């Protein structure tokens, strides 16, 4: 079968029954999204930088733009490649019970081949000139207009830091997850569109059960 | 029938003896490890402890370890959630590596409250001078009924300071959803305890080795416990 967010057969609360794979998506103890609610207040590099998309696409419910292997987050000690930036309509991730329409997750992998993410709200606001190279090019299959990405985060960041999953099946735990507490900012009409164009259909994971999860809070710059 | 030997039951081989112990591989947060690089943070009081000189239920041989069971009487409270101590038992060598460093034993208590969530601490000890907590243990288990009172409220120090983080049982079937607590400060123990305890643990290494870190979020903090 295939799995979507639906409210029936193939939707998130039955997602492990699909395929033996998605298993963990029920069974695992550490599995996201949550809401980061409870946390510890208390080495973390960025190489980003301009980088047309090795391609731009709607795949398994998602807005995703993926790149070469050019850009990196380097965590103590080990590099995170990242591999792709997609969206999700709403939020997955809830700080203290508080969504934002729209999110992005930054996805990376190290050389052990473990899993770094990156997510980050936007808010309802002024318009985001950094949306544009995705939105524009979705149309498109060849020399792709650059992302900023070496602009796309604030400056200065809030962060929580945990251990979870992938939001999606397989829903493979060992995920370094990073989620920045500042919203990005984008307009009425870039976000209809991107919601528009993943469907009009929400492709939100709902919050799993958490088991006190230890997050911690702390604060970087990225650039 | 799962052991720690080189051969077909060792802890290379765990997820293949039993399915119910395929977590022993596929986990991405198993324990024990060395804990290297953690996030030292403020003193939330988020641990207390009830403890309470005790009278082992039990003690005895069981999965290559000496075990002290207790009677509910024993709790450790968490951020506002109570586990209540279950046993205490025993490996040699210390599982959890402090900083990539060696301890010749460790013990474990393991809590677990109502709905089963599991709450393990542990602590090492070094050779040195005579442990009288270990005594009733190392007494206790020659003989079958009535045990020694084991002091629960003098076992740990007064003042610690441990390491928290979610990881496993280090034993099959390898359950994840542990909280562990690993205090830094080592307890003392006597050549004859440790070679006696050892024996009692049939001497033979109950050590699991270390196994892959997911960049394990690790909190560094201290507490009292008394
Ligand atoms: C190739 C790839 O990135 N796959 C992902 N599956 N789930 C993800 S999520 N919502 O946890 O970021 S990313
Ligand atoms: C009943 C019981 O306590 N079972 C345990 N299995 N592994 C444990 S450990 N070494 O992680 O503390 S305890
Ligand atoms: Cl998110
Ligand atoms: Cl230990
Ligand atoms: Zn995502
Ligand atoms: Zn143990």
């Amino acid at each position: 079968t295939k799995w979507d967010y639906k409210n029936k057969e193939n939707g998130p609360h039955r997602w492990d029954k699909l395929h033996k794979d998605f298993e963990v998506c029920k069974s695992g103890k550490s599995q996201s999204p949550i809401n980061i609610e409870h946390y510890y207040h208390t080495d973390l590099q960025f190489k980003y930088a301009a980088s047309k998309p090795k391609a731009v696409f709607f795949t398994h419910h998602t807005l995703k733009a993926s790149f070469e292997p050019t850009n990196h987050i380097n965590y103590r000690g080990h590099d995170y490649v990242l591999d792709n930036v997609h969206f999700h309509a709403p939020m997955e991730f809830l700080i203290n019970n508080k969504t934002r329409p729209l999110s992005a997750h930054f996805v990376h992998k190290d050389a052990k081949g473990r899993l770094l993410v990156l997510a980050i709200g936007f808010e309802e606001g002024k318009e985001n000139p950094n949306l544009d190279p995705i939105l524009e090019g979705i149309q498109k299959k060849q020399n792709f207009k650059e992302v900023a990405l070496d602009a796309f985060l604030p400056k200065s960041i809030n962060y929580y830091h945990f251990n979870g999953s992938l939001t999606a099946p397989p829903c493979t735990e060992g995920v370094a997850w990073f989620v920045i507490e500042e919203p990005l900012e984008v307009s009425a009409k870039q976000l209809a569109e991107i919601k528009k164009r993943m469907k009009n259909s929400p492709n939100q994971r709902p919050v799993q059960p958490d088991y006190n999860t230890v997050i911690i809070k702390s604060s970087a710059e990225t650039r």
